[PDB]
């Protein structure tokens, strides 16, 4: 296993498929949305109100139902 | 990337920001220049951001990117 | 020298589907399987399923001793 | 685009002497001059003179404001 | 040469067999010997071995002085 | 402006010179020691006794006396 392998596909498909998740932010808090778009550095989190995260700061992202990867 | 076009809309519009640190601590202002590590964020006081300790970058009001 | 020890020990964990702790940075504790990873991220399996960001653990503990290859 | 901000701003306020505000990541603040700085640290000048990680940097806030040009 | 100071200190620890405090980044007491080590992390061996990611490691302080 | 242009002449004085420093780190807590020696990520601080400090871990190097650099 190597490089965005997991992640890409992951987050991709959390995008594809307008999943509602929850981001857990190292220093503690919650951001919920959907990913509108993503790349190296930062995710596009799309809710009443839009926002860009830096994934440097991100500790979990939990999917609201369960996903499979292709 | 995502970060520039993003980044540069905001700064290009002024549009006012809402900067969150990793430390929880907010930032609020407009995007006055950035680079590839930094932000400037002009308010009644000027000051250059590390984009490694930002958590999150929230619009006041939303936005397009072309 | 990186992933000599890392990448043996994840797939273990996973291969044998071994129960873990995981330690975030923040000091909050995660508990489930390994069921997949790559260079930057690890896929925890619990009731509920997340994706956690390696840059944000301290220590993976594993429930029984698990023995390198 | 690189450090085009970075070093014309620190070296600004490096030339210029002007007083500044440096906040670490963990919220304390730190005070002085930019004496030096180079790719990973900054040579903060006081009273007691430090190296300060910009790794562990949160915000610089200079004391007054700063014409752009290096 | 890249590691030229932290290699042979984490392997003389390895070696010795050296009990060893890690402190984290926020705070927490790790306790154990170095079993063995790459790059990014290292496996600390108590009760049972823990992976410690080296990134969340603040400081690494033997029980008792080391020769490099 | 490049490298450790400033960071290694800075770090090898404090240890060719022996000056006492307080390191304190991101979370907060303050060491104390001297120098003996560094590289690319790491520092070795000799108290009583030697304890390897990462240096993504450090937030300011503390010097208990004034420290000149070269040139
Ligand atoms: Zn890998
Ligand atoms: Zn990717
Ligand atoms: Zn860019
Ligand atoms: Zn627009
Ligand atoms: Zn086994
Ligand atoms: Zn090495
Ligand atoms: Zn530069
Ligand atoms: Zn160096």
């Amino acid at each position: 296993s190597k490089g965005h392998s997991l992640q890409d596909p992951y987050l991709n498909t959390l995008r594809k498929e307008r999943v509602p998740v929850s981001i857990y932010l190292v220093n503690g808090i919650k951001l919920q949305g959907q990913i509108e778009s993503f790349d190296q550095f930062v995710i596009l989190l799309k809710n009443t109100v839009s926002q860009m995260v830096y994934k440097a700061a991100i500790s979990t992202v939990v999917p609201s139902r369960p996903v499979r990867l292709p």
